[PDB]
């Protein structure tokens, strides 16, 4: 068998004590912009309950416009208002550089991505970084809270970034 | 305060029952693709550990550049080999076609947004077309499995799609 198949099997139990449904909106009008990171359960991380948040989750926690995107589509359709951003300690795109990722995947299949791979080098920054993008958007105005932090994969901790 | 302010007093009590740090690399080698849906505890519903598995989700759990970005940084630097790509019944993805959103976003802004919202009519079929894209991507290669579901917001339960 496969994880997959092993996930299946919890997906059983789970539902077997399952309480639903409950509506579409966010009970708690939040939405959370984090990393795919293994090491980070944004729920258990925030204590969230089922249906108070949006969860967004892509490699590096980059506001790309899938992000943009689906914040919009969050605060415009289904009345969110307020975005947590998470960055991490050691997290995945300070190992490694747009320009490499590239060079290595036409290696193997003689094409360069369209997108850029969205890598940076260091997480505070980044996350200022990652502020000014939503900031600057014209789209996702409708928030009056946006705050930033970097999860300390070894402590649990969240340290919340300046603008 | 605001519920960000409560998420944060929540993380000190996560913190304190935290064990870390975790290695990088996801110890069960699997990427989740989900929805940014409320009603969805991608941890929960599957079973999952800390450490475990990538989780990448989105309005609608559509298959973004954004999402094939992840899938092959999570795929050729972290190891990962599966993938489970999960939809969810009653779409609010369905409430909406792209030209009506984009639309109303220009009629308050002014301007049009560059992306696209990515609706879809119907989950199941939208998980074969989701399926489809990840096959065909010359990017994301690596994985042995590849499977779909709809998540079934009023018993928890996953129903597989095929293709
Ligand atoms: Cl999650
Ligand atoms: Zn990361």
């Amino acid at each position: 068998g496969t994880v997959t198949d092993d996930y299946l099997a919890n997906n059983v139990d789970y539902a077997s004590g399952f309480k639903g449904p409950l509506p579409m909106p966010p009970s708690k009008h939040i939405a959370i912009v984090a990393c795919m990171d293994a090491r980070l359960d944004v729920y258990r991380m925030l204590g969230i309950k089922e249906g108070e948040a949006h969860v967004i989750r892509n490699a590096g926690c980059v506001v790309t416009d899938d992000v943009i995107r689906s914040l919009a589509i969050s605060q415009r359709l289904l009345g969110t208002r307020e975005i947590i951003l998470l960055h991490h300690t050691d997290c995945g795109m300070l190992t490694f550089t747009d320009d490499d990722f590239k060079r290595a995947i036409q290696d193997e299949t003689g094409i360069r991505p369209t997108w850029s791979p969205e890598s940076y080098p260091d997480a505070v920054e980044d996350v200022r970084q990652s502020l000014r993008r939503i900031e600057v958007n014209p789209f996702v105005t409708k928030h009056t809270s946006l705050r930033g932090f970097v999860f300390d994969v070894a402590t649990g901790k969240l340290n919340e970034v300046t603008p």
